[PDB]
Parts: C-alpha cells; sequence; structure tokens
C-alpha cells in the first residue's frame, strides 16, 4: 500500500538516524578530553547547580559525547576541532566565542536528537488517529509528507553546521597566518560563527514546529 510503505520508510529513516547517534564505533575519550578539558569544555556547565561541563560526572560525560555525535564519533576531526579550542583559549578575551561556538553545536545534536524522538511519537499518534478513523488516507498522508520534511530539514542543518566545523578545521590547519590566537578568533567570528548559530536555530525551529 502506498500509505504503509510512505510510513513504513519514515520510521525507518528515524531509526537509522537514531542509531547513528550512538557510539557504535568502540570510540573512547581521551583524558584530556581532545585538548577541551582546559579549554571548551572547562568554559561551559552541562546544558541538557549542573557540574562543569569538563567534569568526571556522568552527566557531564552525557553532555560531551552529544558534541562527539555531532562530529560523528571522528576521532580526527574532533582532536583538530578541539586543538583549535585550546589555542583560542589562550587569550581570555576569546573565551566567549569558544563559548558561543561550543553552545552552537551542542544544542544542534541536542535539538537533532529530540526532533527524532518527536517524529516518531508523531508518527504513532497519526497512526492511531487514522486508524480511530479521525483522519483519512490523504490527511495522514499529508501528516507524513510534512514529518519527513521536517526530517530532511533537521538532517540538513546538522550538516550544514558540520560542514562549518570542517572548513574550519581545514583552514586553522592550513592557513598560515591563523596560528596567532587573535588573529584566529576574529577569522573564525566573522566566517563561521553566524553560519553555525543560524545552523543551530534552524534545527531548534524544525524541532518546535513538529511538537
Amino acid at each position: 500500500s502506498k500509505l504503509q510503505t510512505l510510513k513504513n520508510e519514515l520510521i525507518r529513516a528515524i531509526s537509522e538516524e537514531k542509531n547513528k547517534t550512538q557510539n557504535n564505533f568502540g570510540f573512547r575519550e581521551t583524558y584530556d578530553q581532545f585538548k577541551m578539558k582546559d579549554s571548551a569544555f572547562e568554559l561551559l556547565d552541562v546544558i541538557s547547580y549542573a557540574p562543569q561541563l569538563n567534569s568526571n560526572t556522568p552527566e557531564a560525560e552525557n553532555e560531551r559525547n552529544k558534541f562527539y555525535a555531532l562530529m560523528d564519533f571522528d576521532q580526527y576531526k574532533i582532536e583538530q576541532f578541539g586543538s583549535i579550542m585550546e589555542t583560542l583559549y589562550n587569550e581570555n578575551q576569546n573565551h566567549s566565542l569558544i563559548r558561543e561556538l561550543m553552545i552552537s553545536g551542542l544544542g544542534t545534536q541536542i535539538s537533532f536528537e529530540l526532533a527524532l524522538e518527536e517524529i516518531n511519537k508523531k508518527i504513532e499518534i497519526f497512526n492511531q488517529d487514522y486508524l480511530n478513523a479521525k483522519i483519512n488516507s490523504f490527511d495522514f498522508t499529508m501528516k507524513l509528507k510534512e514529518l519527513k520534511s521536517k526530517l530532511n530539514q533537521i538532517l540538513d542543518k546538522r550538516k550544514e553546521w558540520s560542514r562549518q566545523a570542517d572548513g574550519l578545521i581545514a583552514n586553522a590547519s592550513s592557513n598560515s597566518s591563523l596560528s596567532d590566537s587573535k588573529s584566529l578568533a576574529e577569522y573564525i567570528k566573522k566566517r563561521y560563527l553566524d553560519n553555525m548559530q543560524n545552523a543551530r536555530q534552524s534545527v531548534l525551529e524544525a524541532y518546535i514546529s513538529i511538537m
């Protein structure tokens, strides 16, 4: 059935994405938390009082792992990103930038994961509405199309954050000028920060629109 196929394909897509939010690679956090124990994670508390994000507590390990999940548990990229945060941290005029960068990434992954579960919940609710004759096949199809559009949006904007991080890693590595901490902070602020915050906000708005 056209309707059953559409519904099952969306359920499968959510399940595939939920599976990827878990470390299925034997990935393990280094003792210095990829140079962020004494830099980016030191500057924040757990956001999802609360313990510091660099702390040896299960709550902080869980939240650091959301950043690792955002980076697809890629040890190389996480180490590169942490090394750039460490460089930025050398000047305390850069600490607010480091906070904004990490908050934009954590918030992207947190909203992304909440949106996956919200879509899953809505599928089941609409399904029972359909089974109870409250809505018809057309109505259910329209809602599934809308949920799939919202899934595509959170996937695309989470990928956009990662694309900005990839360019930042590639550029702060191979651009010699970016070795100076102050120059690097200015460069990142003008090239990447707004794009990363705009991606975070877009995932959040899609999440809210599903509820």
